[PDB]
DNA sequence: TATTGCCGCAG
DNA sequence: ACTGCGGCAAT
């Protein structure tokens, strides 16, 4: 239940450091990896992936 | 100590 | 529909 790791402007805290580097980098707006369709900028390419199917002709 | 893929939750 | 989020496992 522990949960050690948090920001040091907000002090959101997290079970390990993946969710903190996660929200460090929402808070600097650092989003490098992008749509190749439309340009739309996520936190990473998994993000991006998920995003894709925006892109699809709806049933 | 670090980063992301996968995944589920919630609005 | 779309995505902000964050725990866990792996690296
Ligand atoms: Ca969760
Ligand atoms: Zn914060
Ligand atoms: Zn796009």
């Amino acid at each position: 239940s522990e949960r050690p790791f948090f920001c040091n402007f907000c002090g959101k805290t997290y079970r390990d450091a993946s969710g903190l580097s996660r929200h460090r980098r929402a808070h600097l707006g650092y989003r490098p990896r992008s749509c190749p369709e439309c340009g739309k900028c996520f936190r990473d390419q998994s993000e991006v992936n998920r995003h894709l199917k925006v892109h699809q002709n709806k049933p």
